[PDB]
């Protein structure tokens, strides 16, 4: 139960790695299905450098630019909000990668989720049309932005018991060598009066034979 039954933890864990595999993948096609991203994640990698550029160097971009980026480096994790440090963001060598391969499943729904739409989706000066004049790079990405937000909001019982089966036959068999002591311990006490007995028996022997000996010649 410890090598042959113990070691189902290597057959039933075929589940944890494969099966694994299979619950971000399943999410992962029907994410590029719903039209919606798809549509939005086209057009955020036809995006000019000749637009993304500019906007890096700008020092104080209008608003509707403002948002636009503010939103997208902020879904990347990026709590921050301040131009001048979104601003690099803008051109790491992962960024414009990191948009394309946003894990739909990242999408904080606490924080993230209902900021994105109550801080910038629905706000005066954060249209497509709006923005997009600012700019024809920071505007698809409110094409993106608001196709990630809206899209994603319509998104070991078994096992344990081997941690039953496996502890209670670990444990028995921690009580069985620890039981080998009541046995070897036991004999302990008994191999050496055994012995001793043994002593009487072969010094008697002395005792008794050499009597049939010096009695043969007291009679005689």
């Amino acid at each position: 139960k410890q090598k042959d039954a113990r070691e189902l933890q290597v057959q039933l864990d075929v589940r944890n790695k494969e099966i694994a595999v299979q619950k971000v993948k399943a999410y992962a096609d029907l994410e590029k299905a719903e039209p919606a991203i798809i549509e939005a994640q086209e057009a955020v990698s036809t995006i000019k450098k000749k637009h993304l550029d500019e906007i890096k160097s700008l020092p104080k971009p209008p608003t509707p630019v403002k948002l636009a980026m503010e939103a997208v480096c902020l879904m990347l994790g990026g709590k921050k909000l301040e131009w001048a440090d979104i601003r690099k963001k803008i051109m790491e060598p992962n960024f414009i990668t990191s948009i394309i391969n946003y894990d739909t499943k990242k999408m904080m729904t606490p924080k993230i989720r209902e900021a994105i739409t109550k801080g910038y989706l629905e706000d005066p000066g954060f249209d497509y049309e709006t923005v997009n004049r600012a700019s024809k790079a920071c505007g698809p990405l409110v094409k993106w932005a608001t196709a990630q937000t809206y899209y994603s909001e319509i998104l070991k019982l078994k096992q344990d018991e081997i941690v039953a089966t496996i502890t209670a036959l670990e444990k028995s068999i921690a009580t069985y060598k620890e039981e080998y002591a009541t046995l070897i311990r036991e004999t302990e006490q008994i191999k050496t009066e055994s012995s001793k007995v043994k002593n009487k028996v072969d010094r008697s022997i002395a005792l008794l034979d050499n009597l049939n000996s010096e009695r043969g010649r007291w009679e005689q």
